[PDB]
């Protein structure tokens, strides 16, 4: 409701949208974040979209989706859950930098927890590592797609989107496979110097196996999600039935 109820601790990041800050709530010392957005420069036509988007973010309370808390108008402040471990893109960047592949156990947590985020998203009815967040307790959280909207280049561009087919939930499984693959290989499954060259790679359907430190079973599941035919990809339910996925891979709060 009011910005005087929150103590600004520090700036986490910045962008063309505005600023991301870590904040402590005066109520009960709750550590959260806000996105600081200047609307003063925008037209009403863009303001009609933005207001419709802030309220749409109020809908999903889920352990594996970043949680909305509050909105303030002063500048617009969108008050979100704090994710101590930051985003997945930085984890990948750090892996590359330190020459260190991620533990299979971490990859299984991401797979389990994002698949559950997707199960929920699909019930309501762009999975990039930059839009996936980690708390301090091994939990994985999907960023609100509506939040990311208001805030070969694509790589995760499913054959359906490409072949001008309408979107389906199996397209999200494809994007999940690309993310989990990149998490294992520290590179996306398909890469090229042009977008039409990227399209050629994706449609051919071929990629390197994930590093040999990952089990045959993990490799099998990622590979399955990267099938060209949407009907050969596993459903959310089929993914979670996988023997690899255990209680300890789920959220714990
Ligand atoms: C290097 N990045 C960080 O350390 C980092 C940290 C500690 N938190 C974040 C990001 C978020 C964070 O902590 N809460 C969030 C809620 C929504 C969105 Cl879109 C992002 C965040 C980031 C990117």
């Amino acid at each position: 409701s009011r910005a005087e109820d929150y103590e600004v601790l520090y700036t986490i990041g910045t962008g063309s949208y505005g600023r991301c800050q870590k904040i402590r709530r005066k109520s009960d010392g709750k550590i959260l974040v806000w996105k600081e957005l200047d609307y003063g420069s925008m037209t009403e036509a863009e303001k009609q979209m933005l207001v419709s988007e802030v309220n749409l973010l109020r809908e999903l309370k889920h352990p594996n989706i970043v949680r909305y808390y509050d909105r303030i108008i002063d500048t617009l402040y969108i008050v979100m859950e704090y994710c101590e471990g930051g985003d997945l893109a930085s984890v990948i960047t750090k892996g590359t930098k330190e020459r260190q592949y991620l533990d299979e156990e971490f990859v299984l947590r991401v797979m389990t927890q994002l698949t559950l985020a997707l199960k929920e998203c699909h019930r309501r009815s762009d999975l990039k590592p930059a839009n996936v967040f980690l708390d301090g307790k091994q939990n994985v959280k999907l960023g609100d797609f509506g939040l990311a909207r208001i805030l070969g280049t694509p790589y995760y561009m499913s054959p359906e989107q490409m072949n001008r087919m309408s979107y389906n939930e199996k397209s999200d499984i494809w994007s999940l496979g690309c993310l989990l693959y990149e998490l294992c290989a520290l590179m996306p499954p398909f890469t090229a110097f042009s977008q039409k060259e990227l399209a050629g790679k994706i449609r051919e359907g071929k990629f390197r196996r994930i590093p040999y430190r990952y089990s045959d079973e993990l490799n099998e599941i990622i590979t399955r999600m990267l099938n060209l035919k949407d009907y050969h990809r596993p459903s959310v339910e089929e993914i979670l039935e996988n023997p690899l996925i255990l209680e300890h891979h789920h959220h714990h709060h």
